């Protein structure tokens, strides 16, 4: 046989269950000589396949415009991003800008942080640039290009609060807001990436940066309350064993990381504002509630890391200012 098949790797939701209900993927294809790709890539365009739209159709994976595994003894190097850009001139579905038909190399891509509908609309952008997709004959595996997907952005998997000790039966600790201070010059809103190294850079010729605070408020998984009177739009975050969660278990933020793998250089170059009431009882009907509104939390180094889910873990000191923050982090597989 000489078609080209396709298949997804599935991990141990699936990244691939995702891309099989939503838009698939789109794939990158370079014909080279026996030679090779790293002897060859710096004169060869995606001369193969560009940005071809790779979707799921009940059993299998598929493309419309159909290729075939060359005759002689020539090489295909692939490469593929998600969720699938259909206007990859200006980013119109994911905010994904592609380089050109007649670009030379491993491909790039232009990403755009969508803040919009109270970030419930942010892409889980992932890459494939794994060196077994790349130098490929019909012999290779089966005439079969099997993709593996990275989450090549960052993920804050949640936002976790608890006071530091038990509050007793009067007293609760309700979170109304949250904001993210992104400092000036740390967290790029859009940047590059580029898929000969999988690193992130920053646009040319300059940086494009969130460089005022970031209301993540409609966001929170808030809800109505009605304890002693106090009756706002909050989470109630009393539990001093088990840190409550600020997020939904279906919802995340998805950035452009600080520095690639590393994450950011200081404390503090990222930070975060909450807001926070401690209700105390007084009857059934009326309470003394104490707001405290702005308040700064200073984010750990090396956090905002690319590939890494990031937890935050919030406890508030009882018996002074301070609100200590735990980074608890994961590989985002
Ligand atoms: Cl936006
Ligand atoms: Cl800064
Ligand atoms: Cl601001
Ligand atoms: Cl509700
Ligand atoms: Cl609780
Ligand atoms: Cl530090």
């Amino acid at each position: 046989n000489r078609t080209i098949g396709l298949d997804v790797y599935t991990e141990v939701e699936t990244t691939t269950s995702t891309l099989k209900a939503n838009a698939g993927f789109g794939i990158f294809a370079y014909q080279t000589s026996s030679a090779g790709w790293n002897s060859e890539k710096g004169n060869t365009t995606p001369n193969f396949m560009y940005n071809e739209h790779a979707t799921w159709t009940s059993d299998s994976w598929g493309y419309t415009n159909l290729r075939f595994w060359p005759i002689d003894d020539k090489k295909i190097t692939f490469f593929a991003y998600a969720p699938y850009e259909s206007k990859p001139e200006v980013g119109t579905d994911q905010k994904i800008t592609l380089s050109g038909q007649n670009a030379k190399g491993a491909p790039t891509i232009t990403f755009e942080v969508k803040t919009s509908n109270n970030w419930k609309d942010m892409i889980d952008l992932v890459t494939d640039c794994h060196t077994a997709i790349q130098d490929q004959t019909n012999e290779s595996n089966k005439g079969t290009v099997q993709f593996k997907f990275s989450h090549v952005l960052t993920q804050i998997a949640n936002i976790k609060v608890k006071p530091d000790v038990n509050l007793g039966t009067d007293t609760k600790i309700f979170v109304t807001g949250l904001k993210l201070d992104p400092g000036s010059t740390t967290l790029y809103n859009k940047a590059v990436y580029k898929f000969d190294n999988d690193t992130w850079e920053a646009i040319s010729p300059d940086a494009s940066y969130f460089s005022t605070e970031q209301d993540l408020s409609d966001f929170l998984n808030k809800t109505t309350t009605d304890q002693w009177g106090y009756n706002k739009s909050s989470i109630n975050v009393s539990d001093d064993q088990n840190a409550t969660a600020l997020f939904s278990d279906t919802e995340a933020l998805y950035f452009i990381p600080v520095n690639n793998k590393n994450g950011t250089t200081n404390a503090g170059d990222l930070k975060l504002k909450i807001n926070y009431d401690i209700v105390t009882k007084v009857t059934d009907t009326s309470n003394l509630t104490s707001t405290i509104t702005n308040k700064e939390v200073s984010l750990p180094k090396n956090t905002f890391k690319k590939g890494t889910k990031h937890t935050y873990v919030l406890t508030i000191k009882m018996n002074a200012i301070k609100i200590t923050v735990e980074d608890n982090m994961e590989g985002w597989t």
